[PDB]
């Protein structure tokens, strides 16, 4: 009859997510000056420290430490009390930096990537992940627009949804449980925190049709949460790959995104298969769809592209695959040009590094822009 | 009508995996002295540094620094040239000790979450062939390094296997190994030709069934060149950064929760272990060719919100009837999992062994969640 699914997100001040954001801020800065930059930038944080390391090949002149402090400060790490003083903490820069036909650019590694789409939301994303990520984005918004000025940067959001399976399609019935644990200042009671999260975060984000008299709300269930981020903890880039993708739905190729230029198939491969899956569902060819691409090291053309519609396809899966191959170029150098991926600056990649790479209504997320696929007559 | 699937493993010297191992060594030490220990121990590594932190409630008296150095030395980090000098590197012990301060049936889930268990008839391990081969290639590299069959090996590296499959009415049927990639750390004098020949002879040949290999299988053996230093050197690692390698190599839905450094009162770990045991028991009992079992916990509640099974239409009986059998033969209450799978036993490398080369599909009797129950249909 029904089944449950749960997805979680962490806020922009969670230490792992901080690392993802710093890594993508460094990518953005390199690409702004040099679109041909090669970037493999990781960030590690712990009490009073942020370290950036990895390999960059660029013509860009970048002040890495300045990017680190400005990113941390902008998230809200302005003091030891919040959990990191962006301007006084230790910053270590251990990046190894050097100077330096799109059809012929090979995959840099062997790997595979999955893209998922589902008609259950207008974002064509799983409702569990849409709600978890939009709750976190709304927490950040209401902090910065001073609706809830008592908020601090760290926290987590989690949603459990009850579903029916309708001949392979996922049909959300109701939100079972909402959990929010948010960092806050000393000046608000637990009562005020819970009341404000219901009014200013939950009510705007969760469609009323999914809430009922039995939905469970867990609002700061583990108690007071005044300090956060790096303090007494650690984070690394690429430690939240389920949050970055589909919140647990579908098979996983394992590759992490942030700090990688788009010559890296972990990122460009994942983006193109989301675009393909999303396009299949948007075009009415299936209610739900997973698209896989597999790359061989040094080869431009994928080993294989595969589609599965979970028996929801309006035409056979092999016939959808013909349309996907007609309209999508999986060669990595061609993905980078077609999806305009070599553009940075104006937070292009830093935006992807919290609250999910997918499901975003933002034209910079070019992989969210559907192609309208019509079978040939 | 075939498709490809790829899984990867990293070797015990990979910095993330080193962290997992150190976290689980600390867990082992605490549980050996105090089976009721509460442990949430994470490890971070970078050049010349290992840091352990988190919260522990224990009656144990543990030399945390000695555990860290012994773990790293046994992995093979015996000098700075290897990528970490376990004997004199910086070790920071930042664990918060809480002083010690209930029926097992009444122990609630400590947070909200869900966990998936997977099994498939395609291997005797009842695991996906991609992941069996990737993890067994890594385990074999460690074996031949330490017994000096291939003494030139060093601890870091990765293994990757791509398999061609057919879908037989929802069952996964491996046809052949398409590509094998091995990237291993090694000493300063061994040659590339010796590395390739010994990897073929002593690692690939013993691990991969000959029936899957043919004249077209591709081998990439240290494709990116020389690899003498590794581990933490010029890198970083953290516990719980390799959750796909720890589980099923990409197959199935993922609940997101990491395992190492967590005592078994943590449903991320106990929950994942019991649903592996359940899925494995369904397939071993011939009730399905392939099965995923999901458990969902409510914060503070011992009984799961729900248990769910999907056989991908390969069940011999209806999925709802398999679910009745699962609930009759498995106790999903976390306190009862811990007792029934003897999870509070630590020491003797019990959890450290889980921390590299996969928590599932292992023949070691410490992996109590790999023991099959016969499920008789009614
Ligand atoms: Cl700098
Ligand atoms: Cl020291
Ligand atoms: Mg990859
Ligand atoms: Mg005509
Ligand atoms: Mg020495
Ligand atoms: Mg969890």
């Amino acid at each position: 009859e029904t089944f449950l699914f749960t997805s979680e997100s962490v806020n922009e001040g969670h230490p792992d997510k901080l690392c993802d954001q710093v890594s993508d801020a460094i990518l953005d800065a390199c690409l702004q000056q040099d679109p041909e930059s090669k970037v493999a930038c990781e960030t590690c944080t712990k009490t009073n420290m942020v370290m950036v390391f990895g390999e960059i090949t660029t013509k860009a002149t970048v002040n890495y430490e300045k990017i680190v402090r400005d990113t941390c400060r902008g998230i809200g790490f302005v003091s030891a009390d919040v959990g990191l003083d962006a301007d006084n903490c230790k910053v270590l820069v251990n990046i190894e930096q050097q100077s330096p036909k799109p059809e012929e650019i090979g995959a840099g590694d062997q790997g595979h990537m999955f893209g998922y789409a589902t008609d259950e939301t207008p974002e064509l994303m799983p409702l569990t992940h849409v709600l978890a990520t939009k709750l976190g984005a709304k927490l950040t918004e209401v902090r910065k627009n001073k609706t809830c000025a008592w908020l601090r940067p760290d926290g987590k959001t989690q949603v459990t949804v009850e579903y029916q399976n309708d001949n392979g399609a996922m049909v959300p019935i109701r939100v079972h449980t909402v959990l929010i644990s948010t960092q806050h200042d000393e000046t608000v009671t637990n009562e005020k925190i819970a009341a404000d999260l219901k009014e200013h975060v939950i009510k705007p984000v969760i469609p009323a049709k999914y809430l009922d008299d039995k939905t469970i709300f867990h609002l700061n269930p583990s108690g007071r949460f005044v300090i956060g981020g790096p303090h007494g903890d650690a984070g690394l880039t690429g430690r939240k790959i389920i949050i970055d993708t589909y919140g647990g739905w579908g098979a996983h190729g394992g590759g992490a995104f942030s700090g990688k230029d788009p010559t890296k198939v972990d990122r460009s491969g994942a983006y193109i298969v989301r675009q393909a899956a999303k396009s299949v569902v948007a075009s009415g060819l299936a209610r739900r769809c997973i698209v896989q691409v597999s790359y061989a090291i040094g080869v431009p053309e994928p080993l294989s592209v595969f589609v599965d519609t979970y028996k929801t396809g309006k035409i056979p899966d092999k016939d959808i695959l013909v349309l996907i191959k007609e309209h999508f170029d999986f060669r990595p150098g061609m993905i980078s040009n077609n999806l305009d991926l070599k553009r940075g600056g104006n937070f292009r990649y830093q935006k992807t590094a919290a609250y999910g790479h997918f499901g975003r209504d933002d034209p910079d997320f070019t992989w969210e822009t559907v192609k309208i696929l019509k079978p040939k007559a």
